């Protein structure tokens, strides 16, 4: 699959799996106060768009927000993914690198999922932008790439220690909101996989293969570990300005061979020795030699007095 999951574990503790349960009316938010905008974007069995919420919250601010909902495609197994999703959101509690869960509609027609809008779209492309400037004729410093990967990595903390799993790390994943601030958040529903390329068929699902680590994709294991190695690949696609992983190399049996026998993505144009060192890390073949998103955090965190340091 490729959907956030709360698993079980006992430094974070399991205590419940908010998935199982009824839902908490404690999101309802009045279908009516939402004028819905454009389509943010859409996918196989629902989309998102953006709004404006007339009296949301506490702060009866009249603030742009994301509304997720389904589509026609969608069946039972598709409106039980959107409403887990939605109880799994009203469980993690909030975060800044997050894009946190504003409100519900429930009730009086179809399921509408409320969260934080992000104004600057997805990090991917707005990387891909810099970089075709580069070839010039705004400009990233190693201090932007680190803030990336420094809230990417504070978001992916937030997750872990709620014992949640993302299972899609990769720069598409990524929106950045005021001040060019990265969050992270279930896109599934409004992702367009089943026409994606970088969305491989196995037979009965579509995974993002070239940013999976090795036990999920030979073993179907999927823990805070294997998002570390996804993450890795995150930061090469961040300090290569966005370029593909793996570039020219198709998925099929020599990948696999390639990724099972220890082969690593080289160094991305634009990361310093440091930063090619955290992705290193994140690609170790065992799990558990992995680094945690925290030791990421503070790692990423000295990169960033030091290159301060230096000014
Ligand atoms: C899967 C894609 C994720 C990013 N995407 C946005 C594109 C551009 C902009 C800037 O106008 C914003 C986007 N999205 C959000 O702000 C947002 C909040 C929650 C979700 C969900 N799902 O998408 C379209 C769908």
């Amino acid at each position: 699959q490729v959907r956030w999951k709360i698993i079980e574990s006992y430094n974070s503790y399991t205590f419940i799996d908010p998935t199982q349960l009824p839902y908490n009316e404690k999101w309802e938010f009045p279908r009516n106060n939402l004028q819905f905008g454009k389509t943010l974007g859409a996918g196989a069995f629902g989309k998102v768009v953006e709004a404006t919420a007339f009296g949301l919250g506490k702060e009866d601010a009249v603030l742009k927000v994301a509304v997720k909902m389904l589509k026609s495609t969608a069946h039972a197994d598709e409106k039980e993914a959107l409403m887990s999703e939605l109880k799994i959101m009203s469980h993690l509690g909030q975060h800044e690198n997050i894009v946190n869960l504003l409100g519900a509609c429930t009730h009086g027609g179809p399921v509408l999922v409320i969260t934080e809008y992000c104004c600057y779209g997805d990090l991917l492309n707005f990387l891909r932008r810099k970089s075709r400037v580069l070839e010039t004729d705004s400009t990233a410093s190693t201090r932007d790439l680190l803030h990336f990967s420094s809230q990417v990595a504070q978001g992916m903390a937030f997750l872990a220690s709620k014992n949640c799993i993302h299972r899609d790390v990769a720069a598409r994943n990524v929106l950045l909101t005021n001040g060019h601030v990265a969050k992270i958040g279930d896109f599934g529903l409004a992702r367009d996989i089943m026409n994606d390329s970088n969305y491989i068929v196995k037979g009965n699902a579509r995974l993002p293969v070239k940013w999976m680590a090795p036990e999920s994709i030979f073993d179907c294991v999927y823990t805070v570990q294997s998002d570390v190695w996804s993450y890795g690949i995150l930061l090469w696609e961040i300090f290569s300005l966005g370029l593909n992983p793996y570039p020219g190399i198709l998925v099929n049996s020599k990948f696999y061979k390639l990724v099972k026998d220890g082969y690593q993505m080289a160094q991305p144009a634009f990361a310093p020795k440091n930063i090619y060192s955290i992705m290193q890390a994140c690609w170790a073949l065992e799990p558990t030699h992995r680094p945690t998103f925290q030791q990421i955090c503070s790692f990423l965190q000295e990169q960033a007095q030091e290159d301060r340091r230096e000014r």
